[PDB]
């Protein structure tokens, strides 16, 4: 769109963060204009690519939705030496991706509903009986299957093994299908999930653990836990086809930076991917308790396995389309 790099990510607290700790002091580092866009998922940059007409420069997008992405000739090279690896979390810098922060897809609960006495595993997230009330789940399958192979009493370490095999796979898909009648709402975005949570309109649920802690900022009466949560990890790709690629490369090269990725944290919970910027932030033992990746919490999560994703995703999308549709 003009002569502006577009830049898109998912909307809400998220994306202001982004936009006030990366975007604007690193456009105004380069002398360089840019134009926002909000998506929900990678399918969006994927129709804009098979249909010849890419408006879209930087898009952001999951860790485990980059190999599908890449596959489907949706995402360009990135220059080599676009960030130093060694800054980054292993794995989480690719050919064509580069993160920029990690997160936890976590268990919320009403505390009006059951006090301090919530679900504090898949397992009780899964159970009507002990936990009776309204579930929400994203509308998207990264993290609510393993969900459902963690309430199975798959070990955490164990989530892709089980899910290695048809049997693993259908039985995650039917525990999902068990839980679906009490489902009231397969949420599309983290600022509609944060808005839930505001409202008290569910029970508990699954979502990012920056919308519910910007929920929770905002009044919520909700709380959290990350045991038995995902952790993920966000970061940047460019359109295969950009309109502005090479100044899309710079905009990137420049927002990755330790300077820039310190600000991230400030106003929204979320954990730089650059490791540089802890150094620099001096972030307080309170700030870090809030991060997906600080290793109190890390102890109690499973990472997310983009290899898993690569294989499965199509499966995976149609299978949990037809759960939702109950
Ligand atoms: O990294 C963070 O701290 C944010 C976690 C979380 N992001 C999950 C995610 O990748 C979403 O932004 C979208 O599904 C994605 O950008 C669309 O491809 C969120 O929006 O809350």
């Amino acid at each position: 769109s003009h002569m502006d790099v577009v830049i898109a990510s998912s909307g809400g607290g998220w994306q202001e963060a982004q936009d006030k700790a990366l975007w604007a002091p690193a456009a105004k580092a380069l002398n360089i204009t840019y134009t926002q866009d909000t998506f929900q998922n990678w399918a969006e940059a994927r129709a804009q690519v098979e249909s010849g007409s890419v408006t879209w420069d930087i898009i952001q997008i999951g860790i485990a939705d980059e190999p599908q992405a890449k596959a489907a000739g949706v995402l360009e090279k990135l220059d080599p030496d676009i960030v130093n690896k060694a800054d980054f979390p292993p794995g989480s810098v690719t050919d064509s991706f580069v993160a920029n922060s990690n997160y936890s897809t976590l268990i919320a609960w009403n505390k009006k509903t059951y006090g301090d006495n919530g679900p504090k595993s898949m397992a009780d997230f899964f159970d009507v009986k002990k936990f009776p009330g309204k579930r929400a789940l994203w509308n998207q399958p990264i993290g609510m299957i393993e969900a459902a192979a963690l309430a199975l009493g798959t070990p955490r370490d164990k989530v892709y093994e089980f899910l290695s095999t048809e049997e693993g796979r259908k039985a995650a898909i039917a525990k999902l299908t068990e839980l679906a009648p009490s489902v009231s709402v397969w949420w599309e975005s983290g600022a509609q999930a944060a808005q839930l949570i505001k409202d008290g309109e569910v029970d508990m649920i699954i979502t990012w653990g920056g919308r519910v802690q910007g929920a929770i900022n905002d009044g919520a009466n909700f709380a959290y836990t990350f045991n038995d949560a995902q952790l993920g990890t966000d970061g940047y790709a460019i359109v295969k086809g950009a309109p502005h690629r090479d100044a899309a490369m710079r905009f990137l090269k420049e927002m990755s930076k330790a300077e820039y990725q310190k600000d991230l944290p400030n106003s929204f919970a979320t954990a730089p991917a650059n490791m540089k910027a802890y150094d620099l932030a001096k972030y307080t033992p309170e700030k870090m308790a809030t991060m997906a990746s600080a290793p109190e919490n890390v102890a109690v999560q499973y990472s997310v396995d983009p290899n898993f994703w690569a294989k499965h995703a199509k499966w995976a999308s149609e299978a949990y389309d037809n759960v939702r549709l109950s």
